[PDB]
């Protein structure tokens, strides 16, 4: 009825799926809402921010730290000045990264406000390398045409005419029709590849990279496409790569005779991977499709870009899931629980061998590289380093625990689950398919693809544990919490998830679909 | 030795003179340490780019932050009930009422930072134009299916001097063909000339500057950057820019294909005051060339108040000072208290998709942290019956007066004051043929602001930046907390300047 400024529509649909609540307090791995009189119920969360919460909501230790920073008058804001809080974080970061992966690359740091700023970062870095090439190429080419044409006029060859269907019919004719298509094809728009499934922002440059239809196909005119290559299927990769060739045309000189040929463009600016894939369900990247992706790099001259945004600062059971996994990336992106699950931050790191210093100064932005933000980050690398790096070990076996009571649920329930996927303490449970489903309401949800949801706000009002789904049909319920999770707490949502899947067994639509 | 960001930043700085750190900042004033590690004040008038309207670390803000955390505040709290930010939005939008007279009702989707809120504008604009297209396309097909059944069954014949636009069957396919390519063509956003409206991927295509935006044309839609101050040239360059679709006509007897507009246009973006031109505020002139061509095309006029916001120009709403009357808004900078980051767009609720409320999000945003910080900022610049804003006129008022007066006795280098409100620039007259070598060197690489940024630090402690796109101008945006002594001190520091400058005097300019 009433006057409505904000998430009328968000807050309707909530509360139809079971998840309209409101939370007042949090921290550690709970919070809390109020009930009818008023008394705070204590809900186990395991998303956490989506990740971003490795050491809890609000842990003591940071919140000191942003206090302290506040209270000493930080500079926030000091823009174009000498910022060494930057320098120093990029630093540890590049230490972190030798010694996860063995490699001795150095990386440049550009800092942002979130992951999706992060990516674009690199997108925009990729097609400075991409023009850098171009440029290179078309160079190039001008010195085979002047090379052709002081040989064509000056007596000493002649020209193939059975190369001219590319293009014909006299020699500064030919070299105007190959100029005019060069062109067209220089200023077409470039191609990024990126996996099925992947999510990679939601911005108008990201959220072509992003695979969820009904999140990117209304922005589809906007920007760049990307090539969502099949990740189960690496074998069909190389022909769709294959199809996306471009050549530009050229004059080949051979001492005697003169062609014009075909010669490679490139088309493709970057390729991006996320060594554990949110939008397919917390599906880890196999070697198998690891080596696709280097062929690919090695071979069309791009930076691979790995999306650590989700993935990073610990979650996997190292820092980096690449290092992992053994994803041999060019940049990578970081975000989400390095703002210390109370700032906003982010950073590009990019090799200093590709690195284009005109990035520095070209690129910026008001917020970006702020004092507080930087001085948290430097807590929270502090805390996930600590202690000759014991809190990856308790990150590791907290996600082993956590996986087997989950693969213990699926052995019981596997009429209903399908897979357990993910790593360490980033992981979630597949659904089988409800579209048949003998409940009809049950059916109708899954139908409109809410049956994630659903399930959810069951375990939400009946356990108090705070899942979210995962996936493109909402048909993943992901967990993800902090590394503080207690042995009791995986206790209750083993129980939760008994009782959630035995429902479901039954049928009962009456107690899972209001 | 090795170096994990910002060495070319850094080497660059250095040499404009501007190579310095500051270790804490309060109010109008951040503290360098000197070569024996004691505290040295310079006082501030670039503020974040305007983002510090209540200056740095305003312990009323700060007091709050602390409160928030020490509240537990949830700050992650995706996909539940967050009230908090449908009292922001309904606060903005009591605000604006009074500003603007009009009655019209807003929806907030809130954001990180001014560049994503500014690109949520844009997709929603796209929504909207996708809604068009939609609309035209079913009607031309109506169009083409009554054509048809009037060509095949007797009534009509075809006139075939329509045709070199493009059998029946055969031209209806062509028809088709040629209206899908137009379809999936990529859309154009009008923006002003030197408009500065983001950095990044969709963004960038919107701000003017050369070196910024020209090396990423590729990636996304362009945008025509429309003369600000030829208003007459605008309503050409538009004319340029339409596209037809193809479709078939029927006058009962006769049938001929026609084109037929299609929406190229997405949206149109403005800033109140524009950075990038050097604080030159919107003449009324362009503003009704603005609403003429929104009332033209059918798309959003898109308000940018990232830097005119939260009271600086003395309205909340820049655009309500100057009558531009937009569509969608946008907000961020003093809105995050100077401490956080945060930002809004406010789009028009009879615009408004409900879609985009469900199909665009992100981790960061409608935090409860900034937010709670936001209802704070909101609460201050509104306190005691708006004796903020009065406040913010009458500092500007003194500080522009005195930068009029710099100008009246320095004209030879100064040649203009732009701006309104606490949100200034001069314009300095162009060095590309000074006397000095090292100067004209200088204005030459487009460094000239810089340098003279460097000067007042050293000479004066005085921290100014430059704007525009060959570092022209020189921004003056302080706190309302500014001191007399502190706009005299400036006043001293600017005649100093611009009597070394008039002297050309590179050996005390340029280092
Ligand atoms: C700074 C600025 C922006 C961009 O703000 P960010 O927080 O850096 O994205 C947009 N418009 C104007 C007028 C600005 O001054
Ligand atoms: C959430 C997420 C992003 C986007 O991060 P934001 O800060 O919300 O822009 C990017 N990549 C992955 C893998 C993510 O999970």
């Amino acid at each position: 009825g009433e006057p409505v400024y904000a998430d009328a529509v968000l807050n309707g649909w909530l509360t139809s799926m079971g998840l309209g609540v409101e939370y007042v307090r949090a921290e550690g791995n709970t919070v809390y809402y109020l009930d009818d009189e008023g008394r705070e119920v204590p809900v186990l969360d395991h998303a956490c921010g989506f990740g971003s919460l490795i050491f809890g909501h609000n842990h003591p230790e940071i919140i000191a730290h942003a206090k302290a920073a506040l209270d000493a008058g930080t500079v926030v804001h000091a823009q174009l000045s000498r910022q060494p809080r930057a320098n120093q974080i990029s630093r540890i970061l590049n230490d972190i990264m030798r010694r996860e992966t063995g490699r001795d690359d150095r990386y440049n740091a550009i800092f942002a406000n979130s992951g999706a700023e992060a990516n674009e970062i690199c997108m925009k870095h990729a097609e400075l390398e991409r023009q850098e090439r171009i440029t290179a190429l078309f160079a190039e080419i001008d010195a085979e045409l002047d090379t052709a044409r002081e040989a064509l006029t000056t007596g000493t060859a002649t020209l193939d005419t059975a190369s001219l269907p590319l293009v014909a019919g006299d020699v500064d004719g030919v070299i105007a029709d190959i100029h005019r298509h060069n062109d067209e094809r220089r200023a077409e728009r470039p191609l990024f590849l990126t996996l099925d499934g992947s999510f990679h922002g939601k911005l108008v440059g990201s959220i072509q990279l992003t695979q969820n239809e009904p999140w990117r196909t209304p922005f589809t005119a906007l920007s760049s496409p990307a090539r969502f290559l099949p990740a189960d299927e690496p074998e069909l990769i190389g022909k769709i790569v294959e199809d996306e060739r471009r050549s530009v045309l050229t004059l080949s000189l051979d001492k005697d005779t003169v062609r014009v040929v075909e010669r490679d463009f490139p088309v493709v600016a970057a390729i991006f991977v996320e060594p554990v894939r949110g939008g397919s369900g917390m599906k880890t990247v196999t070697p198998e499709l690891a080596e696709e992706l280097h062929r690919l790099r090695d071979t069309l001259g791009c930076p691979l870009v790995v999306d650590e945004v989700q993935t990073g600062i610990g979650r996997t059971g190292a820092f980096f899931g690449s290092a992992l996994l053994g994803i041999r990336g060019d940049y990578y992106t970081l975000a989400k629980a390095i703002g210390g699950g109370i700032v906003k931050n982010s950073v590009a790191l990019i090799r200093q061998d590709r690195f284009l210093p005109a990035m520095e100064v070209i690129h910026s932005s008001t917020f970006a590289k702020d004092g507080l933000s930087a001085s948290i980050a430097l807590k929270v690398l502090e805390m996930v380093e600590a202690d000759g790096g014991r809190v990856y070990q308790r990150v590791r076996e907290r996600g082993q625990r956590l996986e087997a009571m989950l693969e213990s649920v699926r052995a019981d329930h596997s009429d209903v689950v399908s897979a357990v996927w993910g790593t360490g303490l980033m992981l979630a449970l597949e659904l089988r398919d409800q579209s048949n489903a003998t409940s009809q309401a049950i059916r109708e949800k899954a139908a409109h693809g809410f049956l994630g949801y659903v399930l959810a706000g069951f375990l939400l009002r009946e356990h108090h544990i705070r899942v979210l789904p995962a996936g493109p049909r909402s048909g993943f319920l992901r967990f993800s919490p902090s590394l503080y999770i207690t042995d009791e707490e995986i206790d209750r949502t083993e129980t939760a998830l008994r009782s959630l899947f035995t429902a479901l067994r039954d049928q009962d639509g009456d107690r899972l679909v209001l």
